[PDB]
């Protein structure tokens, strides 16, 4: 079990780039690929599902800057990212993607169209800023000073560098910030996250940025959380059932945490569940753009090419939508942009659940429905509810 996280607003980390601890290379740099028999002349399924073409009659993200906090971006005329800094390599600027990931995240958000294929990003007129904050190819190097202190873990190092990257992105003038990192740890292992909570509050409440985060993918580090227990109706999102903390996912609703759905509209088996999930978006068998800005829908795997899957990509669609909303309704605050996205979503049974949150985004609805704006900043308490 675990309580929602506390925000210590005065723990804002310094605006400085660079890794938490010195890094070295562990894997060869990776390159995206294609699935056999692909026809990129067709619109990708997510584009049809989300009615992107219709949505773009109302907004393109012109005038909006989106920060992509991910594995870096190998830029191109169709994915024209600008350097936002490097938090993995001491010498770097965010414009090198050695993981075949951040580039495709950015293209989902803002990839330009082409006369020769059917791919376009959600918001093809946005300015993109790339901050490399995570990597599997490059890993913290030497032996851990104290192998028991939870704050000397790679997860904790990643959390502390993320905090800095958020302050940096906000100070760079990002209006939307997409975060691919989903740092996972056991409820028993407490990490000092106070700088991350402070950086988020700073970026959202002081600098006015919408922050969209991945729900996380199950794997070695992230064990799936159990569903809420029906027996306890005083804990209907199952906070008392949580075995894996996922951060920054758990700062919902200050951030918007995005899970993944498949082609059939159902939650993906790999999407991390929890009481903090807020929305969902396509995250399976996707198409995106590669290092030359050409279409690609796979990365290499041991038994051949693996389709583009994951919650970072679902988050990218929602970041793209936030940029559309920001252009169309430029007076809305981050809280009000998030409210508009979640209110117009396709709600699941029970209104909200631990897999899709408030449901699958609906861009046309987000851009056209007339609804109450709601509070300018996320409401809070300074005293705990009994």
């Amino acid at each position: 079990m675990i309580d929602p996280p506390v925000i210590d607003a005065g723990a804002v980390p310094p605006d400085e780039t660079g890794p938490d601890q010195p890094t070295e290379q562990r894997k060869i740099c990776a390159t995206p690929t294609v699935m056999p028999n692909s026809n990129f002349a067709d619109r990708p399924w997510a584009n049809d599902y989300l009615r992107i073409q219709e949505a773009q009659k109302f907004a393109t993200g012109a005038g909006v800057t989106v920060a992509v906090i991910d594995t870096g971006v190998n830029g191109s005329p169709r994915v024209p990212a600008e350097p936002g800094g490097d938090f993995v390599d001491a010498a770097g600027n965010g414009m090198s993607d050695c993981d075949a990931h951040g580039t495709m995240t950015a293209a989902i958000i803002g990839g330009r169209p082409s006369p020769t294929d059917g791919f376009v990003g959600m918001a093809p007129d946005v300015r993109l800023l790339s901050l490399r904050q995570t990597s599997v190819a490059f890993q913290p190097k030497g032996a851990r000073q104290d192998p028991n202190d939870p704050n000397t873990t790679q997860t904790a190092g990643s959390i502390r560098s993320l905090a800095r990257s958020v302050v940096h992105a906000a100070n760079l003038g990002a209006q939307v910030i997409n975060i691919s990192e989903a740092a996972c740890y056991k409820v028993t292992r407490r990490i000092d996250e106070t700088s991350l909570g402070a950086a988020i509050n700073y970026a959202v409440n002081v600098k006015g940025a919408v922050i969209v985060v991945a729900a996380g993918n199950t794997g070695q580090d992230c064990s799936q959380n159990p569903p809420p227990d029906p027996s306890v109706p005083s804990d209907p999102r199952g906070w008392r059932e949580v075995q894996t903390i996922v951060s920054p996912a758990w700062y919902d609703p200050l951030v918007l945490t995005v899970g993944s759905i498949g082609q059939n509209g159902q939650p993906s088996n790999f999407s991390m569940s929890g009481p903090w999930v807020g929305a969902a978006a396509p995250g399976e068998n996707l198409t995106s753009l590669g290092y030359d800005g050409q279409p690609v829908n796979a990365t290499p795997g041991e038994d051949g090419p693996v389709p583009l899957n994951g919650t970072s990509f679902s988050a990218a669609y929602v970041s793209g939508l936030a940029a559309l909303v920001k252009q169309r309704f430029p007076d809305l605050t981050p809280a009000q942009i998030i409210n508009r996205i979640t209110a117009t979503a396709r709600h699941p049974g029970g209104g909200v659940d631990n897999y899709v949150g408030a449901g699958v985004i609906d861009p046309v609805a987000a851009l056209t429905w007339e609804i109450p704006d709601g509070p300018e900043k996320a409401p809070f308490r300074v005293k705990e509810v009994p």
